[PDB]
């Protein structure tokens, strides 16, 4: 190892998911966020070594300035590993920032576990591996506040969470305040698309469209969600009235075309 010197105000450190060890769904990318927006991507790309077993050919794209993403042309194949190190220390990011460290981390891909909502049918149907092993009724976004059609990728998932409309800016006590307690949510987007418990539409749900964007499901479907859709598993939104989920959601990654992709967008 050779020192480099560094001052806390001109460092900045690299964080990788998924995390060491994970399984992780056939959607997963690779995600790199500095905590510090970064002026030279180009260099912090090349610092960043991906290797694959059984290789398959992946390219880098940037969400925003803080955060890259490594993904193939096609969801993952099931069993693959997948090594990332990102060698940043000493790195110059430009503008007087340095990479603090390096980290390394190591994960593979499970099942395909591909969930389909149609809205066609309100239905939506979980294959694993090419079976489907689940059906359930569901009510999407209505006519004013659709769910944008799309592939999402399955992020973060809670026992219980509150959707409070003040952090998009609206307020409660308002037009449409709501603070609203919910269960067994699985987030599918940075915008605030979850999967998740909806006792007061269970009458909707497999007819009508009621919610402002959410997959509503029964309580036990959503359970059920919770339980069996791991991080990287892909919901595939079809048939609604909406428009495309926007690619740099955050977890809109596989709604870019691959030519975009591939070409990347790095200021180097
Ligand atoms: C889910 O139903 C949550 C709501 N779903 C949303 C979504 O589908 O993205 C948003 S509301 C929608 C997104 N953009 C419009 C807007 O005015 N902004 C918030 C910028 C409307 C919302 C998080 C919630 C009800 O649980």
């Amino acid at each position: 190892l050779t020192f480099q010197t560094s001052s806390p105000a001109h460092l900045t450190m690299p964080y990788v998911m998924p995390g060491d060890g994970e399984v992780v769904g056939v959607g997963e990318p690779v995600a790199i966020r500095f905590d510090e927006n970064i002026a030279d991507r180009g260099a912090a790309e090349k610092a960043i070594k991906i290797t694959t077993n059984p290789p398959v050919e992946g390219a880098f794209y940037w969400l925003n300035n803080r955060e890259v993403r490594w993904r193939p042309e096609h969801f993952w194949k099931p069993g693959t590993a997948v090594d990332v190190a990102v060698n940043t220390y000493g790195v110059d990011l430009g503008e007087g920032m340095f990479g603090e460290d390096n980290v390394q981390t190591h994960f593979t891909i499970g099942d395909e576990v591909i969930a389909t909502a149609d809205d066609n049918t309100k239905i939506l149907t979980v294959r694993v591996n090419g079976e489907v092993v689940k059906s359930m009724p569901t009510s999407m976004g209505k006519d004013s506040t659709p769910t944008a059609n799309g592939i999402y990728i399955v992020g973060s998932r809670y026992k219980h969470i509150i959707m409070d409309s003040s952090t998009y800016g609206v307020p409660v006590n308002s037009p449409n305040g709501y603070r609203t307690d919910v269960d067994w949510a699985t987030q599918i987007s940075y915008s605030g698309v979850f999967v998740h418990s909806a006792p007061w539409s269970v009458g909707a749900q497999g007819h009508t469209n009621t919610s402002h964007g959410c997959l509503n499901v029964s309580p036990s479907n959503a359970q059920w969600f919770y339980d069996h859709v791991k991080r990287g598993d892909i919901v595939e939104v079809v048939n609604t009235v909406g428009g495309t989920l926007p690619g740099i959601d955050g977890l809109g990654d596989w709604n870019i075309p691959w030519d975009q992709w591939r070409a990347g967008n790095a200021k180097a």
